[PDB]
């Protein structure tokens, strides 16, 4: 038993991690079979950051100019195409350690692992959410652009997303590997602000059933709630409208536990309403919604 | 900036993990240059648990019987020796894959990450703190016995705990890789009641800090306190007393925020006195103890 913030092992992601510098700008890259995925912004300065026109920008650069350097070798670079906010930098040197991988776009709610790099060096791995506002709230200092985030299924790596920015507030954003940057954000150094960080109902559900599963009881209730009654309480505490979709996937930690999930949902109301009145939850005083449904019934199971 | 729970990267450690099988019970174990270690526990059925005599247990053993699997490949065992509470099972080859290692004994409020792994698959790695009692908050289920805490320096893995028990509490119990346990637990399936868990304030400090560092400072108050004045309160909140060499400790941090180490304790008395109010710092409710002085150095400058 215990119920711990977990990430999936990095090993598998670790062996992927490298630096691409292109003049004096360095970040991290993703080297997956011969090709080498890096934010395009590694070709701007501080000062093109402001207000960028990549494909100009682009236009002074060739294959020499990106440096790649995996470990303390240096590997060639044979192509280089801009892919929405991505390089892809092809090389001649399939990675001898690529994984079983897929690229996904994941939805907000969602969870995933971040392995924070440094000039193509793993620092540590942490578990994120995406934020109901497209953000994600990391740990990210100068040079950890091109940190990737992802999901493990046995031996396949679901990379799902590529740090590129940290708004004027501290909060972060970044793209699918893909490019494509999750919300409104683009990268450029402007005024960017992010919308309600609302809650992730159907994660603090999950995240109540861990807790019962756990021995943490002391906030059941003796009440039901519907659907309506209780998305009425959640839009008045900026959480996330629970659907019949979030229900279903709550159905096995529901039978496992024997709490119908509408009474989980009447439990949430009252702790919204009355506050955890300085008691804790898996040693938390606040309500997590950081593991999704799937997360938890993993953890729980031991999934390998 | 953004400050996160962060472990550090697995893969090295990954490396290592291999199942340990003797009869019916299966574990993990840790596969070193040609030994592999693991919880002498592995030769109990649950019934021995109870009252194990391990010496005369182990008569009954032979190399044969202990089952050593690396991935999908038998490993030849040529030896088997028990130190303290783990056998060491020497194989014919040597883990082609052993990182730079120490076996060390930490100290509580001491923090480093676990490996969870089932069957010598990795499920998951979190950072864990051993705490003043002796016991560290983890998340293990049955077949988890065998997994590994351990830090990095760059290069090298300080292997620091091993997973043996859960005590009735849900807390969870092991030793260090020489086999001693940590605290005074032993293994075998009997009452055992853990002291008081007290908090560790040289770690509240130093996560203040990096609070301050990114951001978060509605906290800090016009007070200073003295060790001793501090020390008075830390007592009546159970959190560990701060002695001169956890000052000492945490100077680095005061000289980067320009906030005196007694100035911040005096921060922390009023929080400890007047609760956070239904505020919020790094995002939690309740003040964190598990980020030792070097963690947040570490994470706030980019140590890789
Ligand atoms: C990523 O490429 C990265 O690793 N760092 C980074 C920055 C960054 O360091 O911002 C500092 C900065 C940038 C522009 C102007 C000033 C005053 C300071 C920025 C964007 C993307 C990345
Ligand atoms: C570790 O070896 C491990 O992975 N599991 C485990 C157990 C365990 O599963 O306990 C269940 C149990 C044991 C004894 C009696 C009953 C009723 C149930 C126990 C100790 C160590 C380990």
């Amino acid at each position: 038993s215990g119920f711990r913030k977990m990430a999936f092992p990095s090993g598998k992601v670790e062996g992927c991690m490298v630096q691409v510098t292109c003049g004096t700008t360095t970040l991290n890259g993703l080297w997956l079979d011969d090709v080498v995925y890096c934010p395009r912004h590694v070709i701007c300065t501080s000062e093109d950051m402001l207000n960028p026109n990549y494909e100009d920008l682009l236009i002074r650069k060739s294959n020499h100019n990106f440096l790649v350097q995996a470990g303390n070798v240096q590997l060639r670079v044979i192509g280089h195409s801009m892919q929405n906010c991505v390089l892809k930098l092809k090389v001649d040197t399939a990675n001898p350690k690529t994984p079983k991988y897929k690229f996904v776009r994941i939805q907000p709610g969602q969870t995933f692992s971040v392995l924070a790099c440094y000039n193509g060096s793993p620092s540590g791995v942490y578990q994120c959410a995406m934020r109901p506002n497209f953000t994600i709230k990391g740990s990210f200092l100068n040079g950890s652009c091109g940190s990737v985030g992802f999901n493990i299924d046995y031996d396949c790596v679901s990379f799902c997303y590529m740090h590129h920015m940290e708004l004027p507030t501290g909060v972060h954003a970044g793209t699918d590997l893909e490019g494509n940057f999750y919300g409104p954000f683009v990268d450029r150094q402007t005024a960017q602000a992010a919308g309600t960080d609302t809650t992730i109902t159907v994660n603090v559900l999950a995240w109540l059933y861990a807790a019962v599963i756990n021995g943490d009881r002391w906030f059941l209730n003796r009440f039901t709630t519907t659907l309506n009654d209780f998305n009425l309480v959640a839009m008045k505490y900026n959480y996330e409208p629970l659907t019949q979709d979030h229900v279903d996937i709550l159905g096995p930690l529901s039978a496992q536990t024997g709490i119908a999930v509408l009474d989980m949902c009447a439990s949430l109301k009252e702790l919204l309403q009355n506050g955890m009145n300085g008691r804790t939850i898996l040693g938390s005083a606040l309500l997590e919604d950081e593991f999704t449904p799937f997360d938890v019934v993993r953890q729980c199971s031991g999934v390998t």
